[PDB]
Order: C-alpha cells, then sequence, then structure tokens
C-alpha cells in the first residue's frame, strides 16, 4: 500500500496472507472454511495465515491452516486478467471470535463516489521494493467507469472497476493482490492490476466482487 497509514493490529480481521515460505498475496476470510483472492495468485503449497499483523512475528491470534483446494474462475484469462478471482476452501475451518472474521458479500454493486478501505503488507513504494511487517490501510474511491476507461483504454471489462487517486501517491502495489476492497462493510473488490504503483493517471483496477456473488454461493455450495 503506498501512501496509506497502519491499521492497527486485527482491525481488518477478515483479511488473510497467502504464504508459500513467504508472503505473495492478501485475501478475504467469507466463511470459517473459505477465502476469496485473486486468480493470478494461485499455486500450489498455500497456507493461508489468519489473524496476522506483522507477518514475520508470531505475536498471538495467528491460526495458519492449509489450502484443501483452490477454485480459480474457469473462464479466467490470465492475458487481461478478466475473471481474476479464485476461492481456497481451508483443511479446516477456522476459529471466528473478534480477530478473526468473516466480511460479507455484497447484494448491489457499489457507485462511484464510494469510499473503500483496501489494506495489505504490499510494497509501501511505487519505485523499488519496501514492503513491510505490518498491515498498512488506505481509503480510496470507486472511480467513474469513464474516468477508469480514459485510464485504461480497451482493458477495462465489466469485471473490473477503479478506484484510486489520479494525481498518484496513493495506492495498492505488488503484496496487495489478492486482497480486500470494503466498502459500507461489504466485500466490493479484490485488488488485481494497475500500471505501476500510485502513478498519476493510473489508479489501481479490481475484480468487482458482485458480478460474482451466484457463482461464489454456487461453488461454495457444490464443494
Ligand atoms: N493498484 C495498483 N497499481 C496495483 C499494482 C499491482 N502490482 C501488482 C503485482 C506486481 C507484480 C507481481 C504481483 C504478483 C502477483 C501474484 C503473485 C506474486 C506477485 C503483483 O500482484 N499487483 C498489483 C495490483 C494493483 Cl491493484
Ligand atoms: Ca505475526
Amino acid at each position: 500500500i503506498v501512501g496509506g497509514y497502519t491499521c492497527g493490529a486485527n482491525t481488518v480481521p477478515y483479511q488473510v496472507s497467502l504464504n508459500s515460505g513467504y508472503h505473495f498475496c492478501g485475501g478475504s476470510l467469507i466463511n470459517s472454511q473459505w477465502v476469496v483472492s485473486a486468480a493470478h495468485c494461485y499455486k500450489s503449497g498455500i497456507q493461508v495465515r489468519l489473524g496476522e499483523d506483522n507477518i514475520n512475528v508470531v505475536e498471538g491470534n495467528e491460526q495458519f491452516i492449509s489450502a484443501s483446494k483452490s477454485i480459480v474462475h474457469p473462464s479466467y484469462n490470465s492475458n487481461t486478467l478478466n475473471n481474476d478471482i479464485m476461492l481456497i476452501k481451508l483443511k479446516s475451518a477456522a476459529s471466528l471470535n473478534s480477530r478473526v472474521a468473516s466480511i460479507s458479500l455484497p447484494t448491489s454493486c457499489a457507485s462511484a463516489g464510494t469510499q473503500c478501505l483496501i489494506s495489505g503488507w504490499g510494497n509501501t513504494k511505487s519505485s523499488g521494493t519496501s514492503y513491510p511487517d505490518v498491515l498498512k490501510c488506505l481509503k480510496a474511491p470507486i472511480l467513474s467507469d469513464s474516468s477508469c476507461k480514459s485510464a485504461y483504454p480497451g482493458q477495462i471489462t465489466s469485471n473490473m472497476f477503479c478506484a484510486g487517486y489520479l494525481e498518484g501517491g496513493k495506492d495498492s502495489c505488488q503484496g496487495d493482490s489478492g486482497g480486500p476492497v470494503v466498502c459500507s462493510g461489504k466485500l466490493q473488490g479484490i485488488v488485481s492490476w494497475g500500471s505501476g504503483c500510485a502513478q498519476k493517471n493510473k489508479p489501481g483496477v479490481y475484480t468487482k466482487v458482485c458480478n460474482y456473488v451466484s457463482w461464489i454461493k454456487q461453488t461454495i455450495a457444490s464443494n
């Protein structure tokens, strides 16, 4: 997260860290046995780390569970990153409490101007790598479809939305991919892609979760 602030240990109880010996992506806990992340964060050998704050020190509240299966959306296109969503079932259910809790899925999509909370352990520099140990937060608005399309012409599908600051300086970045974009208490986006980080006129692009709600529910139901 570039230009964000420290969230405070456990103030974002649905945030998860995807680990394969190091932190590589974020995710969102939607129920005690399922997490939603981005399809491009897929890989085998994933350990989900819940109740985390400082990813390099065990401090208490952490729960490490291995993933049972990972279900990448069947129409995921790695070239366009359209349908960039993936579900991970956990080997055992997590114990939910105030420090580890799920986030709700939306009932409607959000509109431009809605303010959302984006968090993660991603890079905090737009030029060079500087990953933090603790969870960072950024409040950002959903932009209008026209501003999104003017910024990424020919690259935005109806399953994506832009959120951020066209002036640059504040944005999500590498390490943040797969994590949550929560607006009014509902999971509306998944950190997907962007051109660099916190660059002027190049906002973050997120998977539009409201278009996958029926799929998430059907898929969890049949697995
Ligand atoms: N808001 C942005 N401008 C942005 C920048 C990103 N940069 C990345 C990114 C860059 C290199 C590698 C990965 C990556 C993905 C999966 C596993 C490991 C690295 C990234 O997510 N994701 C990004 C996601 C966003 Cl939304
Ligand atoms: Ca820790």
